[PDB]
């Protein structure tokens, strides 16, 4: 019973069977079908051999369309006649045209409204897109309906940006530029998005809060709930998503200003005029939204499985991923959930033969991730004290594949060495790399920008269920999946994301017919869990944090140095931060020497506790400015794009667009404050690795 | 080498020698004399045998009078002639009339000003005193100078209360009712306060923040400081303290309304009229303050001594107390510091013979406690991650004696059993109890109100250096001293508190000539430290927390039940809190069974970690409303009196004066919210004692 036994037990055919089983009907959060799937998973995890498997339920704010009053958008003439209406549903794929309970496309948590007005096209609705409109083009979005293409940033940030620009509504659409790869056919013939396809997704700005009504505390049976007016993260203006057939109709009549440059033009046969409003002949026509969705407190269910550790049962290694889907969840999340299911099965086979991991492994099937990471966050709020003092690591397990090209890993620097070592042990599934390691194929296909002979590993961003564990609680986190070639494919994500077309057949026909990429991902996620739960010394290398901290310090200093006059005027010095990073580097090096130079289980566990609490040391209990649930001082989700990670976020946000601030003395004062907080936190984290007494 | 060896090594004569040594000159925070004492203590602790002894320095906001522009109060006539002036200094005691650098009486952190106006007498300036004035007597304090007697509550709360009433200045004075015990002579002939004596003390409202300029972060060399206008806790109106000779002069001419009842009358031969202003003949005279004190960022020095643990060096038991004094510090703090010095000496004697404690013991000589617990708080801010994950317990060590009658202990319920057991082992020093235990004499003199045959142990309040450890960080804390008979003595504290008269001679002549009460206190504080640092299983009994939680729940429910109509209207239920307390009781009972029923050092340490993190579990990382550094959900300093502890403070403050709130729906909503937070926290703490997996 070693890692090889665990790995060898994983089977592609099992992952295939589980994926098929999980994707025959929709599993929307808060629905009966998703409760039944939770009960099935609970039963199977018990069968598979886990020590305990429970459901943890919460009552959280969810959002659904009104089944008898559908959402749609119109072009309306001056008489009030609706002369064009957007679709009421996506044409269902072959053999699913009789499937019931497919939720039609909608933006979850949109308020109700029927706003009428003139359109302004805002490109991707990024911060810089709105800068270009108001500052350079002098276009006023106030009282306008904005139309934005999906892509580049999280859609909740688009909506926040549109609100702040004074928009009265937002229309989101999928442009073929961003969702249709040249030379591939539309579903069901290929993996591209058809013109009737639409991307569902929530538009909250929760900043880590979890259920909008219960920030800080689990939404249990006696929870006190905020009123809707005080809820966290809800949009103030109606929002609705459409496909590119419907978008073309809305965009084709657009007048006003030309697009400012080619980066504003998608691939539709329209001019991409910014507006406001339509060209001369249609100038009296307007666009009207009709949104009737309702927010409702609804029960959700996480499944929590425990495999008790033999030696350190009070140390938890957690493998978690969500179960709820927008429709069938063929990739998101069931390609991930099928992998977790097979990993549980494999650990359980070893357990039945008398083996136990050194540390406790917790397995989680989270609910309501699509509605704002609600299930993972409520459970972590409930269990924060246990997780704070006992949580070794969290490995996420959403979608296993978004392409068939190479591995994609995002994780804390503490797991870099673990990932390098594990992938050197695993077989590459790639064509042309038979008999070579996964490390070799991954490194060849995705080279590190910094280091020759090393693969790319990214920072954690957000938009997935590791957020509460990593940026709120400070537990070392990672994730891994298979991805496309991010060089020859300028579309980002996979085209059928959050559409009805994301099915079992999509995966089996077009992504991974042999389930070998799924198997490789199971080996990586499972292998990481195995090493974290079984290695005598925790498999974290603090020296890797020292390297990245210096990179991040150089980066933030370089941003500040675009303003040398102000740094002179306000005596803005990064000396303290570089000093702290130098100290961290020195102390980490000495700790590493002791770790290899120390029979003594107290010294071991003392050292294991130092390793475990190192990620924890980057937590500031006061949080980042106006984002109390983003507490990690090194990493936070970008304030402009929840999906992307930002390093030294407190300093970064203090410097962002600083030349536009009215009171530079105050603005640079806050930069200095954030430098002090970051330097202090880095030094304090370093000192947790010093000799204890 | 056992506890008896440690205890036997402590000597009364050594404590006496150290007290004499520490009290010959003033040791005001931020002065050269106090830096030299820090260096002396550092040297001696090294000599005594500690493994390391360092100074930890910070630059914090302090406050001092202007040496060339003294503070005083006048009665001024209508021409502007100052016809009476308060004293510029306390008459120095015999043999100290040539001691230099005695700081004259002042209220630390008072702003500057020369406000003139009519006096209003506000009794003790408590919340209920101001309720009586504005609500019942219809007296408006707006634009008035208020005069308040010291006593009952922390003087910072008096000042906050006066500010909120619209006062333009505050005069604090010591009334013989509260500071002159009948039948005892004034210093130097007895231990009473003479009419020229004055109580110094800060008037901040920091709510746990530490240095006013750096809340959250240590005031190190690169710290970013708030501007004075954004500083935490500073008073907005000038304040100055006086003795009762000067008070009588200010009060004797008072007119307006009679005092409302006898509880408003002190012992001076004046009517105790409330005012405003003086009686007819003197109606045109006014009172004028002259305050010229300055706030200045000043270096302070903590001494930190380490005695490395033999088995668990990464577990810290901390004995700390302050070193800075207002003048000579004969009782406060040097009676405590001399005890710590002898405890260090004794542990060091054992260490020189080859002994080490199981766990690390840290010893601390804190600076600037008199200015707001600044030294302990800055050091805990610096070291919060180490303390959070490694801090077993904190034992405070301020004044060892305030009387000669019996023991006084305040501590977490987790230490009740430890204190009972230890005091049963120790000899009573009391006359009439020769050959009996300290437990016996203490229990006889200070019986528990709840339980026959048990001594009184109080909740921790605040006003001392355990605050950051206990209410911010959630580390189990306690304190012990000798006290007066709190039945036959209606004066509270000791009369010479914070006066120039608090000297070595005061202690040696009047309080403890044989230093036997000091020795008993050294045995209690030292014995607690010894058991915490050496016992195989941490000496905490979680079942004692369960008992008190039920008492506190009954108490808060009874407060709410004074409003049955509102509890019906707003569906205010305490069911969740009682459920959580019942669950805590059940789980704690089961944990206790396992603790006694479990050779295995991992199970032991797992269980020791459960014991250590139990106090930690009562911490809410969001803090209490508007008091982010009071994070403990069971205990906080009273919002009306920093010295007193309040239980379930969040619910208590939500219920306080609720019948006066304009929007009862909102007010009772907040009561329910606080019930939810408290029930959740109690359940979450209980669950940390459940089986870990
Ligand atoms: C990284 O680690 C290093 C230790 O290897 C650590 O060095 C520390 O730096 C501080 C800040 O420089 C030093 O602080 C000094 O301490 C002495 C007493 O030991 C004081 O006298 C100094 O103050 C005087 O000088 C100041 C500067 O001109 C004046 O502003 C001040 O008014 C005084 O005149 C000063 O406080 C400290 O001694 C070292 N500690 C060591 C070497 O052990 C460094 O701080 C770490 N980096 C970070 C970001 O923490
Ligand atoms: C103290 O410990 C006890 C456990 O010994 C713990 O008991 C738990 O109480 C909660 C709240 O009552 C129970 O929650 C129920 O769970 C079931 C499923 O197991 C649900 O079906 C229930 O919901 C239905 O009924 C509700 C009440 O009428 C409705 O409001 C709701 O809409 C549903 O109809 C309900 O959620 C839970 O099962 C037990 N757990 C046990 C017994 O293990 C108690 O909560 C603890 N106290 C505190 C303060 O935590
Ligand atoms: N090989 C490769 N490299 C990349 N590098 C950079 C980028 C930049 N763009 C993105 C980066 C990350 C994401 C992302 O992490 N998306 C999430 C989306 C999961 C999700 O649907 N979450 C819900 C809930 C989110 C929430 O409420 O927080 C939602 O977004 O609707 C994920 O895949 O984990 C999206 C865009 N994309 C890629 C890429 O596609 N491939
Ligand atoms: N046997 C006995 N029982 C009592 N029970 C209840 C009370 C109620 N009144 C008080 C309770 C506690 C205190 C108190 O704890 N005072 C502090 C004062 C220490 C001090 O001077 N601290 C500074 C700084 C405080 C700060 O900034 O927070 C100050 O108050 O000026 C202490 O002795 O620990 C004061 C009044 N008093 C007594 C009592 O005197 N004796
Ligand atoms: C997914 O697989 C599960 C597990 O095999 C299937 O649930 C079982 O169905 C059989 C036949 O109806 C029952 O006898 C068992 O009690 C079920 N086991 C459970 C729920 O643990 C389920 O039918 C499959 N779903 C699909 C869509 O194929
Ligand atoms: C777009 O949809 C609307 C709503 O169903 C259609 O307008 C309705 O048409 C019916 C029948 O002509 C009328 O009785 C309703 O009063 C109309 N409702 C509204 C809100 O106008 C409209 O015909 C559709 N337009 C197109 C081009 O299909
Ligand atoms: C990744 O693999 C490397 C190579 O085996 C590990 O580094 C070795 O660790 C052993 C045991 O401490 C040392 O004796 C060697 O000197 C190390 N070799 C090096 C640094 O080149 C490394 O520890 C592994 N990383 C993890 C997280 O397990
Ligand atoms: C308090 O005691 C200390 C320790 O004995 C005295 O400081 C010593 O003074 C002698 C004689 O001046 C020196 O030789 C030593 O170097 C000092 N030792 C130290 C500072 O550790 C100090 O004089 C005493 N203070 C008073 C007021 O009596
Ligand atoms: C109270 O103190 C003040 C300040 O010292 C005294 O008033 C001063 O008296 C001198 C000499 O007569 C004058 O030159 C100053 O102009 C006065 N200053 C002020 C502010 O009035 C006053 O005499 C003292 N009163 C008593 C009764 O001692
Ligand atoms: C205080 O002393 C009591 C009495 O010795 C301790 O309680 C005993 O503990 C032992 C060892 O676990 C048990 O065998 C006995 O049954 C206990 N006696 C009782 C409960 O009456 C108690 O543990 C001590 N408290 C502390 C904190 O050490
Ligand atoms: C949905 O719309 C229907 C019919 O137009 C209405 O009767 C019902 O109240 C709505 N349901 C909601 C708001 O949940
Ligand atoms: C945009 O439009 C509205 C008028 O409808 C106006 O109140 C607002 O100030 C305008 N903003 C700018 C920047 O022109
Ligand atoms: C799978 O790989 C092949 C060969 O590189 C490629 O042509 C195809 O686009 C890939 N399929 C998907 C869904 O990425
Ligand atoms: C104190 O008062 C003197 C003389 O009245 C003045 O010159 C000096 O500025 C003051 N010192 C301060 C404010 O620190
Ligand atoms: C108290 O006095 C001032 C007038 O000097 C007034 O503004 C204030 O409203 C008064 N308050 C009450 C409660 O009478
Ligand atoms: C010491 O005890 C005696 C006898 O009870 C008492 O008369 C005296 O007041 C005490 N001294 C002090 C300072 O409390
Ligand atoms: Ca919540
Ligand atoms: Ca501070
Ligand atoms: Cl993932
Ligand atoms: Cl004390
Ligand atoms: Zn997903
Ligand atoms: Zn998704
Ligand atoms: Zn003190
Ligand atoms: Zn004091």
């Amino acid at each position: 019973h070693n890692m090889k036994a665990f790995l060898d037990e994983l089977k592609a055919e099992n992952i295939k069977k589980f994926l098929y089983n999980f994707t025959q009907i929709p599993h929307l959060a808060g629905t009966e079908q998703n409760f039944q799937l939770a009960k099935q998973i609970q039963s199977q995890w018990k069968e598979f051999g886990l020590d305990s498997v429970e459901l943890a339920h919460y009552d959280v704010l969810l959002s659904y369309p009104n089944k008898t009053h559908p959402n749609y958008i119109s072009i309306i003439n001056e008489d009030g006649n609706e002369i064009f209406n957007t679709s009421l549903f996506e044409p269902p794929p072959p053999g699913y045209e009789n499937v019931s309970d497919i939720v039609p496309p909608f933006s979850a948590f949109s308020p109700q409204g029927m706003p009428e007005g003139d359109l302004v096209y805002v490109n991707y609705a990024r911060t810089e897109d709105f800068f270009k409109l108001e500052r350079d083009m002098k276009i006023n979005c106030s009282g306008k309906i904005v139309i934005a293409r999906y892509g580049k940033v999280f859609r909740g940030n688009k909506v926040k940006n549109a609100q702040l620009a004074g928009a009265k509504g937002v229309i989101l659409y999928s442009d073929p530029a961003d969702y249709f790869a040249p030379g591939v056919k539309s579903y069901p013939d290929g993996w591209n998005l058809p013109g009737g396809g639409v991307q569902r997704g929530n538009i909250l700005n929760l900043n880590g809060a979890g259920d909008p009504l219960t920030p800080g505390y689990p939404a249990n049976e006696y929870a006190y709930r905020r009123g809707i007016a005080e809820a966290v993260g809800l949009p103030s203006i109606p929002v609705h998503p459409i496909g590119y057939y419907d978008a073309q109709k809305l965009l084709e009549k657009m007048g006003g200003s030309a697009p400012p440059d080619s980066s504003w033009r998608g691939s539709l046969k329209v001019p991409y005029n910014v507006g406001p409003g339509f060209t001369g002949n249609f100038s009296t026509q307007k666009v009207k939204m009709h949104i009737h969705s309702t927010n409702e407190v609804t029960r959700i269910y996480n499944v929590i499985g425990t495999l008790r550790g033999a030696v350190e049962p009070d140390r938890y290694v957690i493998l978690g991923g969500h179960r709820d889907s927008w429709v069938f969840g063929g990739i998101d999340p069931q390609s991930g959930a099928a992998v977790v299911h097979e990993i549980v099965r494999s650990f359980g086979t070893l357990k039945k033969e008398g083996w136990r991991p050194r540390r406790t492994i917790l397995f989680a099937s989270w609910d309501a991730a699509e509605f704002g990471l609600l299930g993972s966050t409520e459970w972590a709020e409930e269990n924060s004290r246990l997780l704070q003092e006992r949580g070794v690591a969290y490995i996420n397990a959403d979608s296993s594949i978004e392409g068939n090209y190479t591995l994609r890993v995002d994780c804390t620097p503490l797991m870099y060495s673990l990932v390098h070592n594990l992938t050197k042990e695993l077989k590459s599934p790639d064509e042309g790399f038979e008999g070579k390691s996964l490390y070799e194929s991954w490194t060849k296909k995705s080279p590190s920008p910094e280091f020759s002979g090393m693969p790319r590993i990214s920072k954690l961003g957000s938009g997935n269920d590791f957020e509460v564990f990593f940026q709120r609680l400070g537990i070392a986190s990672g994730r891994a999946r298979y991805t496309k070639n991010w060089e020859t494919n300028k579309f980002s994500g996979y085209p059928l994301y959050h559409s009805v077309y994301e099915t079992y057949e999509l995966v089996e026909k077009f992504y991974d017919p042999m389930f070998k990429y799924h198997l490789t991902v199971a080996q990586v996620r499972g292998g990481m869990v195995f090493e974290l739960a079984n290695s005598i010394v925790l498999p974290f290398d603090c020296r890797d944090y020292a390297v990245v901290l210096r990179k991040y310090a150089d980066k933030i200093y370089s941003i500040s140095m675009k303003h040398p006059q102000e740094m002179k005027t306000y005596s803005v010095s990064f000396d303290s931060l570089f000093s702290a990073v130098k100290n961290f580097t020195e102390i980490a090096s000495k700790f590493s020497e002791r770790l290899q130079d120390f029979s003594n289980p107290i010294v071991l566990r003392m050292m294991n506790d130092q390793l475990m609490f190192l990620e924890r040391a980057f937590i500031d209990p006061l949080g980042l400015p106006d984002r109390p649930f983003y507490r990690h001082v090194i990493y936070a989700p970008s304030s402009h794009n929840k999906y992307a990670g930002e390093s030294f976020p407190g300093i970064y946000d203090a410097l962002f667009d600083i030349e536009s601030k009215v009171d530079p003395s105050k603005a640079w004062g806050e930069v200095k404050r954030q430098i002090y907080v970051a330097a202090f936190t880095v030094q304090a984290a370093a000192e947790t690795l010093s000799e204890v007494a």
